[PDB]
């Protein structure tokens, strides 16, 4: 007759690469259908079951690897018997429930499996970011082996408990799912659960490998496809995302945070690729994408250069200038800025020529005819050092 | 009975990776022993040959790409059939010398490879950065597929005209050796020579992806297995060379040049994973190389930090902070400079507690007291704006 509600837990794993911390990782878990699974995992990040493994050690995830990557399919870790110590190629092979207990440990020699619980909630895989069990390839044999899908995987479908999702960090996961691996999906690079626990929102959701702020209204996913608020024809709230997204690059530009306003004009340009409509499509729009687009280089150029980053500014001011018709104001910071970074990678010869277009496209220009005679000096000053 | 001299010439390739610049490779082309290949090569890097293939042209690898990337073995281009223009699944089949004429093109239809000339040179291919003739897998089918061998590959040997060596920018060769590929070898990123031509020693040797800067005397390859000065048992010359390599870091970091004192000190840790001995073989060595490795991962930590790269200076200092027996007072900098990196990151517990490590282990510390506030009350504003 009664029924008291307990909501979904939120767990996290915060991912590094090889130390290099990438960001956090927040899952949700479906406590009503999956509820020995939930229990498991939660306990898992939670840390606090002692192990039967060894006397002095409890049972938890951190620490433990993502030993097999499959790009277009899934990212998997959780063999918390071999995939955490030191000193095998065993790992991926063993695993651990929260239900072992030692007696199982010592009897069974042979096997590195244990705890093993039933299967549940066995659904279809249909969307990304969908966390699963790992078995061992027949009914009833989960124990802390689990993946997250990066793809629809109907190949999956009935033979795995479905548990979870991913509700931040979904670029997180794409960052992994990129790995290098050999010919078995194993990661070139040592992919890591740094730390885990029991979320919740006051402990944030850490980023480093670009940028999640929400300054200036940035509420989308760093990756354009995997972002939820619009539909993939929908070229005016596309539109509205990328300026946004522009937007925010910007006031955080003004707060001199070069990094995250790099991260964030990369991310309006990826929006811009993703969603920007063909000329016959919607006339009005491709030619709005188009223009911001252009802003977009520019700015990265400018920020890039600011964070020392010549190769990268070189590379977005080449792209605008390869582009056609574009405004000659616009050619004019192009070929200046490409020419601040040439200037900073002493190749005085490709500054002086930026500067010399510089010059063509806008020659109301002021600080440029200095600046042009300040490289000619340097190429005089390297011809003397040469007949020296 | 006369014999006049000429020299091997000297030739450069710009490596452009999706427009984004890499560096300059130099290579020596051997004249004497590869006449019609070094001339063919040459002419091709110079542009100067008008081009059978279309009337308005030069022949030349201009904007030709690296079609085949294998690791371990070879670099590929030269397929300036197909390779260089726009719109085929035909590249890698094509290729055109500067012996080719306009009514060979005309008359063969059904074949792609046009001036196809005589073998030279068919040697051993021992070392690394050896330039080889691609051909058509039978004698005198050379044209202008080319590779650089990236190591030694005696299954190669007798079958491939050998006709240079690569001098400068062996690190671009590894770069472009690393590049992910599909399991035909094709790379993913669009890998160009994006100019070429004819080299001597005035126009430099541009590297953007690492600092070959000879400031402070460092005259070492990027790649230390690469270096040809000192023997790969020689540990006080690898030494000697860890320490000159720091040392220019340190002149470019006192100019505020980060990102080449970031390059210079990574190549020094470089340096120092690739020779350092273990205990029993150099007992002095082996501690003066891991006093080194404190010293590095220290100045990393410090200099990422400029560059906006707190991830990265986050790695380094963990780095350190693992290794055993490290100094108090390196101790003290380490949690500093991570606890810096996390105060930039909004990771406020996480600096905070660095931070206090930092004083436990030099609690005559001057500005960490004061930092210790300051952090401490950038968490209770947090929780203001939480409960409001």
């Amino acid at each position: 007759h009664h029924h008291m509600m307990i909501q979904d837990p939120l767990v996290y794993l915060d991912i590094s690469i090889d130390k290099k911390p990438i960001g956090r990782i927040v899952c949700k878990l479906f406590r009503e259908k999956a509820p020995k699974t939930t229990e498991n995992f939660y306990k898992l990040c939670a840390g606090d079951v002692k192990s039967p493994l060894k006397d002095q050690q409890y049972l938890s995830y951190k620490g433990n690897g993502f030993h097999r990557v499959v790009k277009n399919f899934m990212i998997q870790a959780g063999d918390i018997v071999f995939g955490t110590q030191k000193d095998s190629s065993s790992v991926g092979k063993g695993g651990c429930s929260i239900y072992a207990d030692k007696e199982e440990v010592k009897t069974d020699d042979e096997s590195f499996c244990y705890g093993n619980f039933e299967d549940e909630n066995l659904g279809e895989f249909v969307e990304p970011f969908t966390l699963g069990m790992a078995n061992l390839g027949s009914p009833n044999t989960n124990n802390s082996q689990f993946f997250i899908t990066t793809y629809a995987a109907p190949h999956l479908n009935g033979k795995h408990s479905i548990f979870g999702q991913v509700v931040h960090g979904k670029s997180v996961v794409r960052t992994i799912e990129n790995c290098r691996v050999d010919s078995d999906g194993v990661p070139e690079s040592d992919v890591r659960i740094s730390d885990c626990g029991v979320w919740e929102k006051t402990m944030g959701v850490p980023l480093y490998n670009a940028s999640n702020d929400q300054i200036g209204g940035d509420v989308y996913e760093e990756y354009p496809d995997d972002d939820t608020h619009f539909g993939d024809d929908d070229f005016g709230k596309a539109l509205e995302a990328a300026n946004i997204i522009k937007e925010s690059g910007t006031l955080l530009f003004k707060k001199k945070d070069y990094s995250n306003a790099f991260f964030k004009y990369r991310k309006s340009l990826n929006y811009i690729n993703e969603y920007m409509p063909e000329p016959d499509v919607d006339k009005e729009r491709n030619i709005q994408f188009i223009n911001l687009k252009m802003k977009i280089y520019l700015n990265l150029s400018l920020v890039l250069f600011n964070l020392e980053r010549y190769d990268d500014a070189i590379m977005y001011a080449t792209y605008l200038l390869e582009m056609d018709n574009v405004p000659n104001r616009d050619q004019a910071k192009a070929y200046y800025r490409r020419g601040n970074s040439y200037l900073k990678k002493k190749r005085l010869d490709e500054a002086l020529q930026d500067y010399i277009f510089c010059k063509e496209k806008n020659p109301d220009d002021e600080v440029i005819e200095q600046r042009i005679e300040y490289v000619n000096r340097l190429i005089e000053e390297n011809k003397e050092k040469t007949r020296k």
